[PDB]
């Protein structure tokens, strides 16, 4: 149902899954992963909004350049490719890194979009938290020997994730090489991308002047309850929602609370 | 430059406080509280909505019938104001008593309300502080000299409230009796009222179907931190909006952050 397709923006060129009708709404994955985990969400949303998820920088089928993975660097992509889309201002869905740099974007670019859900990712994280992410974010760069090997290896990163998730997973983030599949994320991106996620979050929450709805798993080991408390103290008006049951990987594991939290926040 | 106008809904005669264009956002009080109390954040939102203040039954200038002061009886009122303002479904703003009414409208009639803030005043709350809340309205009851002894009294009985707000509710409360002042607030339909504000509310927030924000004054008496913690676990996906340094009264002690939380939910 999706329409995979390249687009150049100008200062690099990204690859995108598109569908549906309506105001724009685009999708940011987290470190490591890519565009098609939102597949399951974007078609509950699609015949309302023309649902786009992005394969940002050094991800998925997108260019991978030698630098750049710093806040700014994946802010500027999106506001390049909410330009070069012409469709209006674009409500921002990011997942972790996704929900950073759609908070850096949208207090950058306020014109540019409409509203932000950033799932998972408030400034004040604790270093040990950020010390785990990057200790295990190029766990996956070896040979899997099948899709097989791929999902008993996502599994087992990802405990909570529901088995149709890790599958979809598993058929979009590795593609096949000499002997076996490996990850379409580079490996170098990665790295470069993880300590990236360590710079300071406070003025890009401070500063966004559009609407922000704040997302956090009740488990997640990313962002713990301290850090969320100081982020509101921060911006006590920004709304926030504690989904129960989940980890870090709120959209992939409560999907129904997820989009209700979203449809409730849009639809207001 | 608010309109005043006594609106017959056919069920009831009630007093409405009228500003502004555009999409249709009532305002409904606390218990023994009127209308007035909302212009200053009216003003604020004149320019994008038709802004309409409402004195409901047993208060300000409305009708005071001598019993019918359930939910059910405060809901089935707004749901008749929507339907002959006829202005397409509306915005309900509600603080407290205010709240309570206009979730259990928004469950009742979902055709009639596009979303709805609750101020201070969810499911739970525990039963020493409906009683305390009982005490307090009951004792307001009673003859003051002038306008003077009004606003120390208020002032007395609302600790945090700002002094412009106090004079608002002195100004806007009161009639002129035989001794001086009285408020103009049947004293039948508040005890009733109070007494109806002890009702199960779970069912309502439960079914809500239309979009919720619900907002907590961090050192509010009436809705404790537990009861709010426990309704977001009946409904994690509502989005909440706790304020910092303010007490059950939100909107008249943190004016700017109450505007700013109501936009970003609204204009998402
Ligand atoms: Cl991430
Ligand atoms: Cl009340």
């Amino acid at each position: 149902h999706f329409i995979s397709r390249r687009v150049d923006i100008g200062r690099i060129t990204l690859n995108v899954r598109e569908k549906g009708s309506g105001p724009l709404m685009l999708f940011f994955h987290g470190i490591t992963s890519n565009s098609a985990v939102f597949e399951p969400l974007m078609i509950r949303l699609s015949d309302r909004f023309t649902t786009i998820a992005v394969d940002q920088r050094g991800h998925g089928l997108s260019d991978k350049p030698e630098t750049g993975y710093e806040a700014n660097d994946y802010a500027d992509d999106i506001a390049g490719l909410i330009r070069t889309l012409a469709r209006g201002h674009a409500i921002l869905v990011g997942h972790s890194l996704g929900a950073r740099n759609s908070v850096t974007a949208a207090a950058k670019y306020p014109d540019l979009v409409r509203s932000v859900v950033a799932i998972d990712f408030t400034p004040y994280i604790e270093t040990e938290a950020l010390d785990a992410l990057e200790a295990r974010v190029n766990a996956g760069s070896q040979l899997f020997e099948d899709i097989k090997a791929v999902e008993a290896y996502l599994a087992g990163r990802y405990p909570n994730i529901p088995a149709d998730a890790i599958r979809i997973r598993a058929e979009s983030g590795y593609q096949p090489v000499d002997g076996g599949l490996r990850p379409l994320a580079s490996s170098a991106a990665m790295a470069q991308t993880a300590r990236g996620l360590r710079s300071d979050l406070v003025p890009a929450y401070r500063d966004v002047t559009k609407p922000v709805l704040i997302v956090r798993g009740e488990s997640s080991k990313l962002v713990s309850a301290a850090a969320l408390a100081k982020t509101s103290r921060l911006r006590p008006d920004l709304p926030v929602v504690v989904v129960p049951g989940a980890d870090h990987y709120v959209n992939e594991v409560s999907p129904e609370i997820t989009l209700k939290a979203i449809t409730n926040f849009i639809d207001a």
